[PDB]
């Protein structure tokens, strides 16, 4: 209960901030080329990362560049992670999120930068792309965006601001979005009424991903028990997924959050499962995999059309 005052305080700061942006007291910068945004209001499991990839496949016909956050100080403030598939740095230097994104999109560039506008400059100069994509840039109002997509899960509506709840901004800020994406339909379906474009989003278990991030069937799991493991405190969520899919787990294994899997030595002739985020660190050990979900989006044709109009 003692956290609610802080929440009230936090609300004042955030609303004040947004207010400044609403009435043009703070500058919103513009890039010479189009900019699409993807984000959400809360912390924790979001599904934004899933959408970005799906989005990228819709722009396969064009020159795409991702503008990642690349959290932390150990960046220049700007850095090129991938030149259309080709990784130019290590996962240690680039971070887990951008690196992973780079592999999953072999035909797309990735740029890590705290400041996105600065990321754009380097982008246009060297890679010369046609379109940008902001992952988790809904709060980043510093940079203008033609298409501001916002993601919402059923939990978000029933949640509160930090530090009590999980929201970073009040639900009233939904209005800023140009289009909505209703997430987690596969477990908790719901509708939302705005007048804005709206799309129902499902995630479905499709296959596995090996270390080279090439798809392999999940039939290999049948009639075999597996040894699952997770690098951090996501185990409660990870196990839940394993249980719902109907995968038989003989044992679970948890590791320290910062564990880089340097000293692990896998038994021969055994199958292992883990998270994609951790899989990137296990290139070489030829019998470990990760779960792979793909986005099933209704009214796909309409979404492209939404996207297709911003290029003029």
């Amino acid at each position: 209960s003692s956290l609610l005052p802080f929440s009230y305080l936090y609300e004042k700061i955030i609303n004040f901030r947004n207010t400044l942006y609403d009435k043009g007291f703070l500058k919103i910068k513009k890039l010479p080329v189009p900019v699409i945004s993807v984000g959400n209001l809360s912390v924790g499991g979001s599904g934004k990362t899933s959408f970005v990839m799906y989005l990228a496949d819709l722009l396969k016909d064009k020159r795409v560049c991702i503008l990642s956050r690349g959290y932390k100080r150990k960046s220049k403030g700007t850095l090129i992670v991938s030149e259309y598939g080709n990784l130019k740095v290590s996962w240690e230097e680039a971070g887990d999120e951008p690196y992973l994104m780079a592999k999953l999109l072999p035909h797309v560039s990735v740029v890590a930068s705290e400041d996105r506008y600065k990321g754009g400059l380097l982008a246009l100069e060297k890679l010369s792309p046609e379109v940008f994509i902001l992952d988790d840039g809904f709060q980043h109002r510093k940079l203008h965006r033609d298409l501001n997509i916002l993601l919402l899960k059923k939990k978000d509506l029933k949640d509160r601001l930090l530090p009590a709840g999980n929201l970073r901004e009040p639900l009233k800020e939904i209005r800023r979005a140009d289009a909505l994406v209703l997430t987690y339909q596969e477990v908790e379906p719901f509708e939302f009424f705005t007048g804005k474009p709206t799309f129902k989003m499902f995630r479905e278990f499709c296959c596995l991903l090996n270390s080279d991030f090439e798809e392999v069937p999940f039939d290999i799991l049948k009639e075999r028990e597996v040894i699952a493991f997770s690098g951090l405190g996501d185990n409660g969520q990870f196990r839940k997924v394993l249980k719902n899919l109907g995968i038989k787990v003989k044992e679970f294994m948890s590791f320290p959050d910062h564990y880089d899997y340097s000293d692990f030595t896998p038994e021969e002739g055994e199958i292992y499962l883990t998270t994609p985020k951790d899989l990137i660190k296990l290139q070489g050990y030829e019998n470990v995999f990760a779960l792979n979900f793909k986005v099933k989006l209704e009214r796909e044709e309409k979404l492209k059309k939404l996207i297709y109009r911003i290029f003029y």
